[PDB]
């Protein structure tokens, strides 16, 4: 079966999750059953703020992945195609001109003109029901009188967003919408206009919308609605879909999935009608997996934009990566602990220093000097003056790491330069 869906979000300033969700969605069920995926872009006037939030979005989405079929629609570019179908349903009389302002008509609902600049409202046939089987929620009815004659154009006949969205739908061929619960009231008003205007009233499947940790809807009020909020959070694209397709659908008791596995198992009658939350942790669990699931050249090029340090070290000194990539879940993470190696210490936790007896710590980590100067790079040397281990690790520590729990001393000389171990040793002893 043909499969022709679309993602077409309200104006916006950005990709939002929620939308990127949406466009996931969308995108699956196209592709799962080889159908076409279209991207477009609803620009209401050709301002610089719009072009900038429509290369926005264009931007999230090549980062993430999500590839479409065709070239990008825009609104502005279909500017005569909407005011032909409005001027239609005027000489149809299912459409009219309307000179009073909201505060008259709520008050008349509820019981030649010179100068001013209509609107153009869509005459609602009173004392029907408008009913559509939804994929999730299923029979959904409403009655008409429930409904008010909405406006289609404005004063200066720019269409909204409800007859935009309908006329490209109509236009395009889309068969399925999958949307979220958020612009049910929406639906409605568009059967209306499918059906004032004799079109194919595609089929529609409502999802709950992502709540927070309190069971609160996600909003700005959360602090991470923008998708390229988490790339520079360090999130792969491969973990930030996991995530969110995972919200309001489940398979079969499975949490991680590849873009293979998603195109050849998802199907729209999988999705839950119980709303999900937004887990940090899950969201981590997954990106830890991908993470630490890498290679070590596409870490390097991952690691780029977030590491301090320049990496000219050979292939063994792979070895870094091995000690914190499993106790990482970011690039940012990850980066910082590459860096807390990499970087030589600038000061010393005082807090272990001032704990140290300085008599007998700066002879004992030269006598350790020479004898790690005549070995190379892996058997490392034990000090035999009938101490502890922590009496002499501790000091070689904050010679060379600073801190208090870092990596091993073992790993940490091999990563590190034969000759930068030595400059950060004798920088500790000045």
């Amino acid at each position: 079966s043909l499969i022709v869906t679309r993602f077409a979000p309200s104006p916006t300033g950005y990709l939002h999750i929620g939308g990127l969700r949406t466009a996931i969605f969308n995108y699956l069920f196209a592709r799962a059953n080889q159908g076409k995926f279209f991207l477009r872009i609803e620009d209401t006037d050709l301002s610089r703020n719009s072009i900038e939030a429509a290369n926005a979005i264009i931007e999230a989405f090549k980062w993430v992945g999500l590839e479409y079929d065709g070239e990008i629609l825009y609104q502005s570019k279909r500017f005569e195609i909407y005011k032909e179908y409005i001027q239609k349903l005027l000489d149809e009389d299912k459409a009219y001109y309307c000179y009073m302002s909201k505060d008259e008509l709520d008050a008349l609902r509820e019981e030649p003109p010179k100068g001013i600049e209509p609107v153009v409202r869509i005459k609602v046939p009173q004392n029907e029901v408008i009913g559509f089987n939804d994929g999730v929620k299923g029979e959904v009815k409403v009655n008409t009188n429930e409904l008010d004659d909405f406006i289609i154009a404005r004063s200066d006949g720019t269409p909204t967003y409800n007859f935009v969205v309908i006329v490209d739908d109509a236009l395009m061929g889309i068969t399925d919408v999958i949307r979220g619960d958020d612009h049910l009231s929406n639906t409605p008003k568009q059967i209306v206009l499918y059906k004032a205007l004799n079109f194919k009233i595609p089929n529609f499947f409502h999802v709950p919308m992502i709540l927070n940790e309190e069971g609160q809807k996600l909003s700005k009020r959360h602090g991470a609605t923008n998708v390229m909020d988490y790339q520079e959070m360090g999130y792969l694209k491969e973990a930030l879909v996991n995530f969110l397709v995972r919200l309001g659908w489940s398979y079969q008791d499975k949490e991680i999935f590849s873009m293979q596995e998603l195109l050849e198992c998802f199907d729209p009658k999988d999705l839950n009608s119980s709303p999900s939350c937004f887990s940090w942790h899950k969201l981590n669990w997954l990106n830890a997996h991908y993470l630490k699931n890498q290679s070590a050249q596409k870490l390097l090029e991952l690691l780029k934009p977030f590491s301090f340090s320049d990496l000219s070290h050979l292939n063994p000194a792979d070895r870094l990566l091995d000690a914190l990539k499993e106790r990482s879940q970011t690039l940012k993470e990850l980066a910082l602990k590459i860096d807390e190696v990499l970087i030589a210490p600038v000061e010393y936790e005082e807090k272990v220093f001032k704990k140290l007896n300085q008599a007998l710590i700066m002879p004992l980590l030269e006598k350790f000097k020479l004898e790690l100067k005549e070995a190379n790079f892996m058997h490392k040397i034990i000090e035999e003056e009938k101490i502890k281990a922590g009496s002499f690790m501790q000091p070689l520590r904050l010679a060379l790491l600073g801190k208090g729990g870092g990596i091993g001393l073992k790993e940490a000389l091999f990563i590190l330069g034969k000759t930068e171990s030595v400059k950060r040793i004798e920088n500790f002893l000045k």
